[PDB]
Formats: structure tokens, sequence, C-alpha cells
């Protein structure tokens, strides 16, 4: 009919944001599937939906655990219209701590979530979108995955890893029509975003007296960086939409300039060591 | 009794170049545990071995599956000295082809083994280094963990993640004595290298035929990158005992400084766009 879009991990931040955004928008030319690993959290989804005004049909919601093949291949039959114009991969997870004090397999999830799950959500609508010869897809990044930052150490491999599969198929795509996008976000006002970061006891009986003590002083600091730098979602939700008009869009879209300074550095010296030392002291 | 050096994936390639490079030196300062998944290929490490004459007790052979943490902690058991100075994380997987065509459970274990492995390895070995306040750990890189390439969309996924990885914790260890450090390879002359690549029927029926006649024109202009620009394994082994020796190591190495100018161009345009023509070109 129009538009036909599909966004994953829908039942908040980002990607509820998003998918209202469009859904809502007054063109209405915009066909939603908000993608959710469990479906009794729809809630706020709907409630928003209601808040802006959805016109019926123009939003629905599937069950999809990217985390499962299956589930991804059930969704893509689920798509009436028979055709996805748009594929936005934003599920994602998160991991704070010392690698020491991080279970097995919450590092195992986080990759097979972040990064093979996006994996298989391009190799069951990738095929089609090169037969076309047309398709957009959108993956939401993070400054995590332009530079390394402490503690946050499996978070940033799983996000810089988004750099180099997405930076790879980019190389091939060029001449097939569909293109590909990466969002880079810094922090995004989330309040249960600032309630994650306190972890007191639990850390501090799989790691050392000084390794926790760091750990607080970087959660003292990044609690002052999220007050200070971060944006509102529809602000970020926004450039999602500026990426999915431009005529011939770049690999890579930043919500924000503010955090371009500390890169360009991290950019200069190749070896490293000017990077790890500047970042060492805006943390420590 | 001497430093005490233990390395992953010692089978072949960096891994058994460096294993006996130590072991055989001169000085007999080293004390080596070369590591293998499956101990039925421990004959070219020892056939090497003899070759150098390395002397009785300076190379011990473990069998380690990093896919697996109680074989990562019955071998850091079987570690005779007690003690581990440098830990060199090698075990690596590759992945060719076009991203529809690969198997699911390929890309899994590629990304278990390159990356939740080196991170199984970290966790068991990191906590005693940082107690002792010294330390050494080498990772073996890519150039493919720097930039985008096509067609190994997830192998560079995979090493680009070990960038993000280690960029978090070198911010963390500056101040415990423990130093980090990647080597970033280019092609190394491996002839068995030039002969993975070459996949024509089975590759043709996953994927179209426009995707197949690419992989085609990249697999014919690797081959002549390989030819004329890999170099010798001990040219490389070398750069990690460059490393292993520096007072003071930076984060990253790189065995050769040809790649250096693509690696400069993608730095100076963030947005991506300017690499990405670019190496389409330099491939197709
Ligand atoms: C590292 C950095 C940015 C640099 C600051 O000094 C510390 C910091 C705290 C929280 C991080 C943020 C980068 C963007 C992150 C990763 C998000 O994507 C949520 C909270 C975020
Ligand atoms: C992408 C690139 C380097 C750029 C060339 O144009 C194409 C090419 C072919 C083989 C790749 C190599 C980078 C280094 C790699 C990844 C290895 O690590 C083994 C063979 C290698």
């Amino acid at each position: 009919a129009r538009t036909v879009v599909l966004i994953t991990g829908c039942s908040s931040g980002i990607g509820l944001h998003l998918a209202v955004r469009l859904a809502s928008d007054p063109s209405q030319s915009f066909k939603v599937y908000a993608t959710l690993r469990d479906l009794k959290t729809q809630g706020r989804l709907w409630e928003a939906a209601r808040a802006l005004a959805c016109p019926p049909g123009s939003l629905e919601t599937l069950q999809l655990d990217v985390r499962d093949s299956k589930s991804v291949a059930a969704a893509r039959e689920r798509v009436t219209e028979g055709r996805v114009d748009v594929l936005v991969c934003n599920a994602g997870l998160g991991l704070l701590g010392p690698l020491e004090a991080l279970g097995e397999d919450a590092v195992a999830s986080v990759l097979d979530v972040n990064v093979v799950g996006t994996v298989r959500m391009l190799q069951a609508f990738l095929p089609d979108m090169k037969r076309r010869g047309s398709g957009r897809v959108l993956v939401t990044g993070s400054v995590g995955g332009l530079m390394g930052l402490p503690f946050n150490d499996v978070y940033c491999a799983s996000k810089f890893a988004l750099e180099g599969l997405c930076e790879s198929l980019a190389v091939l795509l060029l001449p097939f029509g569909v293109h590909l996008s990466l969002i880079e976000c810094g922090p995004v006002h989330t309040a249960f975003m600032e309630k994650v970061l306190g972890s007191p006891e639990e850390v501090l009986d799989r790691t050392d007296i000084h390794t926790f003590h760091r750990f607080y002083q970087y959660l003292a600091h990044s609690k002052q960086v999220f007050r200070e730098a971060a944006q509102n979602p529809e602000e970020v939700a926004e450039v999602f939409l500026t990426a999915l008009r431009a005529p011939k869009p770049t690999l890579r879209y930043f919500t924000t300039e503010r955090f371009l300074p500390l890169l360009r550095m991290r950019l200069d010296d190749p070896s490293g060591s000017n990077y790890v030392t500047a970042m060492h002291r805006e943390v420590f």
C-alpha cells in the first residue's frame, strides 16, 4: 500500500518512539510493523500510539525473537503486504560491569541478540531487497561502537561488531540499489538508563577492591554525562527519518556532534595510545 | 622459572610459528604452553620444534577448546609454574561468502570462537594479572578489524568486536600494570588461504547470479593482493616479540604500513562514504 517499515525491539526506547513517530506521521504514507520479544509488554506502545492518535491500521505488533530464526521467518510471513521497504534493526542489549564479573551466558546473550540477531534479520530480508533492486536498512548504533568505553567491554564489542558487519555489506550493496545506514546515538534520555547503573556487593565479590572503586568512579562520571548531554528520543528518532528520506544516504548518521572531538584524536593516532590516555582522564 | 607464555590456536599459522619462535629463542628465557583444540594435529608443531631444535622442556602442548570454559579452567591449572606472564589470544576462525549463503551455526561458531572465546580466556587469567600488578596480553587482530571487507561480513564483525573489547579494557588496565596489545596483520603467506577461496555451485544456489559474479571478482582480486603483499610468518611473529619487549607497549601494532593509506581516508570522513566508494573500486 505504502512504505512498509518493520522495526525490532519496540517495547521501549528508540524502537517504541520511532514506531509511533512513523505510524502517526501526517502524510500517512507509512505502514508500521513493531516487533517485540514478549507481547505482554506491548502496552506502552499502544498507549503511546493513542497519545499521538495513530490512524487505525498504520501500526501492527508482531512477536519476534531475534535470537531465533524460526521466529524471524514466521514474522516475515505475517507481513501482509508481502514486502518490506524499510528494515530497522534496533533490537539491542546492554551489559555493564568489569569483565571478570560478567556471567558467560550474559556475554553470549548480548552478542547473540545484538550481533547474530541482526545478521538473522539481514539474512531473511536482504535477498528480496536485492531482487527488487531497492530497499533501505537502518541499524541503530552507538558511539560505543566507534570507541571503547571502560566497563562496557562486551557492549562495545557487540556495537563495534555491527560497524564491521555493516561497513562490509555496504561495499557490496552499493550497486544493488539497497541502502544501509547506521544511526550513531550518544546517551538518550532513558530514566531507566541511570538506574541500571548501580551494582555494589554483587559486583564486589567477583572483582578486586580497586576495580570496584573504579567502577564507582565510572558510574559517578557517566551519570554526569547522561544528565548533561542526553537528548530527547524525538530528536534521535527524527535522525532516522532524515536517513530514511535522503536520496543518496551515507553510511553513518550522528545524532550529535558532541563526541566527534574525541573520535577525531582516536583517528589521529592509529596506535591508540592518545585515545587510551585521553579517555582514562575524562573518566578517572 | 622464566617468562611463562600461553598461546591459543597453535595447530598452524601465526600460533604455531610464534610458539616455536618463542620456545627456540637463544636466550632460553621463555617457557611455552602451546594450546590446540584437537591434539591429533600437534604433529606439525613438534616437527617444527625439532627443526629449530627447541630445548627439552621449553614447549608443552595442552588441549584447550576456547568454546568451552571448563576446558579453559582445566588448562589454567595444567600450568605448573602457577603463573602466566604472557597471554597471547590467537585462536581465530574465518568465514567467506555472501551473508545470505552463510549457515547460522557457522556464523555463531565464528563469534563464539573469535569473540566469546577470547573473553573466556581474559576472564580466567585477567584477575591474577591484576593481583600481581603485572602481565602482558597479546591479541592477534587483522586489518579486517579496522575496515570492512566485502564478503567478509561476519569475519570483520568478529575482528571489529575484538578492537572494541580490547580498546575498552585498555582504558581500565592502564593503572593496573598489565598491558594489552593488538597485532594487526595483513595477509600472511598461508598457501591454504588462497585455496579456501573458491566456492562455485554451493554458493551459487543460496545467492543470486549477480552476487555470485561479484564473489568471483572478489576472489580474483584478493588472490592478487595475497600474492603481492603477503608477508612471512617469521616477519609477523617477530612483531609479537617487539610488542612483548617494549617497556611501555602501545595498544596497536601494525605488521605492515601498506594498508595504512586506506585506513587514513576512512578516518578522514566519519560518515563513511569515501571509504565505501574507494574500497568498492579497488575490488570491482
Ligand atoms: C562512554 C560514555 C561517553 C563518555 C563518558 O565520559 C562516559 C560514558 C557514559 C555512558 C555511555 C557513553 C557513550 C554512549 C552510551 C554507550 C549509551 O549508548 C548509553 C550510556 C552511554
Ligand atoms: C580485504 C583484503 C585487503 C584489500 C584487498 O583489496 C582485498 C583483500 C583480500 C584478502 C583479505 C584482505 C585483508 C586481510 C585479510 C582479512 C586476512 O586477515 C586474510 C586474507 C585477507
